[PDB]
């Protein structure tokens, strides 16, 4: 009897299914696939991209950038809402090929630095290619690239690095103040007496009333299945998203039941 | 069309077969499988590990090092041979359980940082949690712990950190010159004109002739298949071990021959 | 007119005072200068090093571990503050010469990898060697080394990392609850409007709060000034020592006043 | 009689005497002091920067930059000889504010790392601010920028990680191959029987026959002095330069007397 093989990190095949750059503002473009939110903001200066989705998403990216006349070399900046395998994979590879940076706070730098190993809740099951961060990043900290402000919010609870993105755009002149909000769930995490996340449930709650209190006119998250969005069917894909008051209300409703269920 | 999903990193069965301490000197044990090996020295100051196998071998290892009354706070030093996830892999759990310091050279260090990532010839093929290197190590340095003075030979070829490691026990009070000499293989290996690697070739060559002239008179491999060791016979393992003139002369021919076929 | 040279981080002559080791509770001995703290605690199976001093404070540590009857391989653990100059200093020496492992914060971390330079208030002008944090730990997460618990506390304000230990020793058989609270001061700190630390006040006002309730019978500061300790009168140290209710509100009141002058 | 206060790294004033844009070749220009080279070499894609000098020259090669038409941003690469606090100093302030990647070996890289911090031969006494490498390169290596094509040529024994870059640019039409060599000298280095640098002297004769036959038309130095350079004179900067075997031969010559004088 043999010790067991190794595990890869498999997901759904919506995860994994590019899709062209569909517009989102008059400057922000999505270019993940359809279940995979990876964003790309065009400025006079540069490119911002917030998010990459899986490990294996990195030639997708590129492709997809040079689709928008974006050069590798005009990427500048990577932002990212939590480092983990679904949302910061190809971060190691677009460094090296694109010649960016990386802002993120302490708590997703380390993450980020480890490649996702010894997770509070994973452990070592969903590791993906470790990357630095160039740049530590604060609460309420402004990034600026090409004139347009990115500000952080930190909103921990999915990780400790836990970060809600928001910048001004214009849609055809008029502004719209987008929020990018990171996960709100807890997928497997025991939140009651966890010796690695003590104060664990304590950080959801005041990360639910920071998204509600957000600058927010259109809301997108890492997985746009929590936000409402249906990145498949085009210009209709804003349909029915969700505003922060009622994604940060459904959020906190699906973690008291499941802390609930968890006492008992 | 989606992406396809991750690759896990899968090996024979008998790379992940566990086995007792086995005995190879006074105070040198093999307590890593079948066919990988992992070498504990038991000194009066505390334990030197080289090596640690396959990432999930860390349970393993402590187990046995338990068995030979060695408690995770006696660990000392971890050596490698090179930084790969089948040498290397439980290096990162092993630091965190153990609370010993690592020993590598500069580019062994900076692989293991990136735990394999972005490797010269596998890419993200083969990763593993990263981990840091508490101490760099030059070529011919003495690395003393408890009396048992460990000496390291750089020889660059299947990773630049390639590293030979000798030290002198006893057996029954008789000294005997044990090296514990790296891989010198290159399964897959683009030799002649890799922009990766230019000077893998002549790394190759000085390497070969570095194994030669090592002081030797029990040697020992990563994989004990290349210096003919039988980790299953128990105390007959080293009855056809190879000296290092034939290990090193065998490789020098497979070698050749691969050159020879890749050049056509 | 050439470009001025580096200047020198230099400090008040006692700060650089050795001291002999003087006994604050049954397990826990102070070890630093006359107006430092590095306090040692002595278990059964090692010893814990809570801050270091300057840099240039690494071999009067082991001098006086040493008149403990505790060698450099019996220091397993090293808990900090926060990662300055003069508290973090001899660290990376303390690594490589005693093989003990460090626990900090994702911030306190960070800030000890780039061994203090561009700190958000004192630039590069407080540089020390650097040096890698082993195991990351969290708001509230307990470390246990031979039977006492430590329990780390997050107070950000001095440093985004800022941490306040606490644990329970003896005295004479009866239990001592003793806190090591970090500083709580910010000297040339730009409070209102900081682009780099734009919650600064906010994150004060909750630590002044934390300090507050801290489960402490004796306090002592990385500073014995702000805790009024007189390491130089022998055992008559901790005679007029403030409480956790005096030591936060006397800070807060200098904190409040700088704030109103810096308004105008 | 308290512990001795820190001493800052202090040169001489030429050393930190500021210069205008000094041009080398077509592309090439010295942007550093009198006494401290450091190169700026502008292609069609973006600009590459060798060496930086010292810690507080981060400023000085901004604004030269900016003489000549080139942005932060438009700086790409940043390469090194050697990672010493007078050559990469400034490299952790360049890559904050110019948004540059860092291409070193693995041992320039580890020195980098820790901000020059335990050094073989000089301790702890040139510390400067760390900085982390991007992209790790071998011997060999060819890094292209522009249509700028730079081999690295690793030549160890001031530091481990000392390497040569040669390029070719043009001076009116005509190609003329230029060698930046690093510095090949021992300032109270350990030769013989050194316990951090075994094989010294080994590494010293080697790195002396890779000076001499490298590429070279046009030979630098981070030191202008070993090569003859004299910045100050304006255009007849390279009047009494030196060959490569003049300065290998040279340099060994100094090498191989002060070697004789060590023994006895
Ligand atoms: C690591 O990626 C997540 N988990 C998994 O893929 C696996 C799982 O949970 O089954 C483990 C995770 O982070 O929880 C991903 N992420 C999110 C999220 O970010 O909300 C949702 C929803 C769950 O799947
Ligand atoms: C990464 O591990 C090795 N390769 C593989 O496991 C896979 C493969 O090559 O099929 C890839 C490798 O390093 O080459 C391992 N190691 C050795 C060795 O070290 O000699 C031998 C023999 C090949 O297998
Ligand atoms: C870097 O060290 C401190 N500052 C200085 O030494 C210098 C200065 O401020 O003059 C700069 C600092 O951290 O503020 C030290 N630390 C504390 C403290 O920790 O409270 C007090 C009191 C000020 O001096
Ligand atoms: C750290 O900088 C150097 N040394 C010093 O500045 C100091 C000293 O040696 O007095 C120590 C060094 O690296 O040796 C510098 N560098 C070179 C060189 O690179 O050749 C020459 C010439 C000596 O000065
Ligand atoms: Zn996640
Ligand atoms: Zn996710
Ligand atoms: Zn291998
Ligand atoms: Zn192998
Ligand atoms: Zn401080
Ligand atoms: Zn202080
Ligand atoms: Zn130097
Ligand atoms: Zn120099």
């Amino acid at each position: 009897a043999p010790l067991p093989q190794l595990r890869a990190y498999t997901v759904d095949a919506s995860w994994l299914q590019p899709m062209a750059p569909l517009q989102v503002a008059d400057h922000t473009w999505q270019i993940g696939t359809e279940d995979l939110t990876a964003l790309l903001v065009q400025t006079a200066e540069g490119a911002v991209l917030l998010d990459g989705g899986m490990p294996q998403m990195a030639g997708h990216l590129l492709d997809n950038m040079k689709l928008r006349g974006v050069a590798p070399q005009d990427l500048r900046l990577i932002l990212l809402s939590h480092a983990h395998a679904d949302h910061a994979g190809p971060v190691a590879e677009l460094k090296r090929r694109t010649g960016a940076h990386v802002a993120a706070n302490a708590e997703t730098a380390v993450l980020l630095a480890r490649g996702g190993s010894n997770d509070l809740h994973f452990g070592d099951g969903i590791t993906y290619p470790p990357a630095s961060a160039d740049r530590i990043i604060m609460d309420g900290e402004v990034v600026t690239v090409g004139g347009i402000a990115f500000t952080a919010h930190f909103m921990p609870g999915h990780t400790p690095g836990s970060t809600a993105w928001t910048w001004t755009d214009t849609r055809d002149g008029k502004p719209v103040r987008i929020a990018y909000a990171d996960s709100l769930s807890a997928p497997g995490y025991q939140l009651k007496g966890n010796p690695r996340y003590p104060r664990l449930i304590e950080d959801y709650k005041r990360s639910f009333a920071t998204v509600r209190a957000l600058p927010c006119d259109l809301l997108l998250t890492p997985h746009p299945g929590a936000s409402n969005w249906n990145y498949a069917v085009g210009s209709k894909a804003s349909a029915e998203a969700l505003t922060c008051n009622a994604y940060a209300d459904a959020a906190e409703k699906k973690f008291d039941a499941q802390l609930a269920r968890e006492t008992a």
